[PDB]
């Protein structure tokens, strides 16, 4: 359904795929998240173990679930998400190129 979508994450959080139910769920194109951190649109008190878990998952191959977290949308108030990241090893140039996160409605 629409209660989630998916994203790609480069190293310093950069939106780089935003399937189209984002638009449902954050009232932005997916073109406006595209280029942008999603570290500019968490709240800040969620900063800090966001980035730790996105720290973790560059280095193992497993998942990692976020906490719940606020996410600000288009209109400036916030939603809250759950997020289940894992990174992705290009297996022969040896680079992790960037993290998957489904991104869930709680």
């Amino acid at each position: 359904g629409s209660m989630e979508y998916v994203s790609r994450h480069a190293i310093d959080g950069k939106f780089v795929f935003v399937d189209q139910r984002a638009t449902a769920i954050l009232a932005y194109l997916p073109q406006e998240l595209l280029g942008t951190s999603c570290y500019e649109y968490f709240h800040q008190d969620d900063i800090g173990h966001l980035a730790e878990c996105h720290r973790q998952v560059l280095q193992t191959r497993e998942k990692i679930t976020t906490n719940c977290y606020k996410f600000k949308i288009k209109d400036g108030s916030f939603i809250t998400l759950r997020s289940r990241w894992f990174s992705f090893m290009n297996p022969w140039t040896k680079e992790v190129e960037y993290i998957v996160s489904t991104n869930t409605v709680v």
